[PDB]
């Protein structure tokens, strides 16, 4: 089996798994939509009660599986629980990251396309005061790039440049993945993560220097870091906070598991898992939190920045921020640095959610790395045409896989590992080879608090929030549902073929 070459390489690869578009795009919107500082209390609590324990659990499951030559959940769930239903539940650890990759790589491709155009100065020119007259050219720039519907039909028409850039983006992901774990993912992480850190710090400093008649960057930080204790009774803020915690730490995606399956049997995962998690949070709350929100608040004020965040998932990062930057000397180049930052952040993450499918094909169907990588990319590339051409297909995939899917799968993986496999066996497995030990209290958090926390969340989620969606959406949602259900059945069939290939080999050997 492939293994991580160095300790630092492992940490940076895992940090690259976690530190992505979620830190710089998702977090600021989620925080601003939910009261800034009011979002942060449930966010911190979710990190301590969910983020941390599940990170350790997933590293542990991965290392355990990898020792026996298995990096993905269909096999790993079965090793922990010898039941046919374990294999089927394990399919979600291939389905979730695959579906997520299908739109995530597309969003990542926009950041590359924007980086190129901003570098070359092929950007909108606003008039040389009126906020609408500045923002509109940038809105139109994004809308023409992805091809937002101009009529009634839910049809997207991406520009030719956007389509070619998606192809280049797929190629770049392949070029890293094809070289493998140590010489591909690990080697790239060692270059990408320092670059990402430096670019982000530079942007934080530049943003901190922003002052207008409407406010300062400090007003943005005060908005994000001032608690509101009245919002603690609102379940929506809690649901948002936990959803971000899962997304940002790559939990419930089978991705941490697969990466950890290349950690050697003896090698620590307690300190390594905690460091990767802590590096992500710093990149999220300190770096991601200090760019978009403070800049928007400085130029528009709090109320207008909140409205901007509520307008959509991509307004703040793809429209508002570059528009703000264009009002400063060298602002176009600053836009480039922002989008290059986003691209490297996305790239280190997208390779992480393509690796589970790669590992499955290698581990279970015995494909070569080359064939496993090329077939995974072919599936992601083909499937992304749905996200590229059908309006709100991205939304539907992100709802089922990237939102509901991960929380369900987090609860599922915990029950299988910490309840069925055995709490004391799981606790032993986590701590084995640890440089530091997991604090004793976390045994009771993992066994009782975390599963109860997630179960209550999922019940309130399903009853008081999601029936409003399943009924009040456009009929075209069924196209995406139909296709991603098909992918699940496709992956179930491959799991079937893998266990039949095992029987043929077990009969021969
Ligand atoms: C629950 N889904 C929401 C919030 C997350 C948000 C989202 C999802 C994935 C990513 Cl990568 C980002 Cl940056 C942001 C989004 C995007 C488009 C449509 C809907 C949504
Ligand atoms: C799907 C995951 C790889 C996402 C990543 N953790 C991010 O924050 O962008
Ligand atoms: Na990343
Ligand atoms: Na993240």
């Amino acid at each position: 089996r492939e293994h991580w070459a160095t300790r630092l390489g492992l940490i940076l690869a895992m940090a690259g798994n976690a530190v992505g578009l979620g830190n710089f795009l998702r977090f600021p919107v989620q925080a601003a939509e939910n009261g800034g500082g009011a979002f942060m209390i449930p966010y911190i609590i979710a990190f301590l009660l969910v983020g941390i324990p599940l990170m350790w659990i997933e590293w542990a499951m991965g290392r355990y599986g990898g020792a026996q030559g298995h990096g993905t959940t269909p096999a790993i769930f079965y090793l922990l629980w010898r039941n046919r239903f374990a294999k089927i539940l394990g399919v979600f650890g291939l389905w979730i990251p695959l579906v997520v990759a299908i739109y995530y790589v597309y969003i990542e491709s926009w950041t590359l396309g924007f980086a190129i155009k901003f570098l070359v100065g092929l950007v909108p020119e606003p008039p040389p005061t009126d906020p609408d007259s500045i923002l509109r050219p940038f809105k139109e720039f994004l809308y023409s790039y992805i091809g937002v519907p101009k009529g009634d039909e839910p049809i997207l028409k991406p520009s030719l440049f956007a389509y070619i850039v998606f192809l280049i983006t797929m190629f770049i992901n392949v070029s890293i993945l094809i070289r493998g774990i140590s010489k591909g993912i690990e080697r790239f992480a060692k270059i990408a993560m320092p670059t990402l850190f430096i670019l982000a710090v530079f942007l934080v400093i530049r943003v901190f220097l922003l002052e207008t008649p409407n406010g300062t960057a400090a007003d943005g930080l005060n908005f994000l870091w001032t608690p509101d204790f009245e919002k603690l009774k609102d379940p929506g803020v809690w649901i948002a906070a936990v959803g971000q915690i899962f997304f940002t730490l790559s939990l419930g995606f089978g991705a941490i598991i697969t990466y950890a399956s290349y950690v050697r049997k003896d090698q620590d995962i307690v300190l390594s898992g905690l460091t990767a998690a802590t590096l992500n949070e710093k990149a999220e709350v300190i770096l991601g939190g200090s760019i978009s929100i403070p800049a928007a608040v400085a130029f528009f004020g709090v109320a207008n920045a909140v409205a901007i965040a509520k307008a959509g998932a991509f307004n703040l990062g793809f429209i508002t921020l570059p528009a703000i930057f264009s009002q400063t000397a060298g602002g176009t180049f600053l836009g480039f640095l922002w989008f290059f930052l986003l691209f490297f952040a996305g790239l280190t993450s997208s390779i992480a959610i393509m690796q589970p499918m790669i590992a499955f094909l290698e581990d279970e169907l015995k494909l070569s790395r080359k064939h496993a990588v090329l077939w995974t990319a072919a599936i992601v590339f083909f499937s992304a045409h749905l996200v590229m051409f059908l309006n709100k297909s991205l939304d539907e995939m992100d709802f089922w896989a990237g939102t509901i899917g991960v929380v369900f799968f987090g609860l599922t993986e915990l029950i299988i590992f910490f309840w069925i496999f055995g709490a004391d066996k799981a606790w032993e497995e986590i701590n084995r080879g640890g440089i530091i030990k997991v604090p004793r209290i976390y045994y009771y958090v993992m066994r009782y608090i975390t599963p109860a926390f997630l179960a209550v969340l999922l019940v309130v989620w399903a009853r008081e929030y999601i029936p409003k969606i399943m009924e009040e959406t456009h009929w075209t949602v069924w196209i995406t549902r139909f296709y991603i259900i098909g992918l699940f059945l496709f992956l179930t069939f491959l799991v079937f073929l893998a266990e039949r290939r095992r029987n043929h080999e077990s009969a021969g050997t």
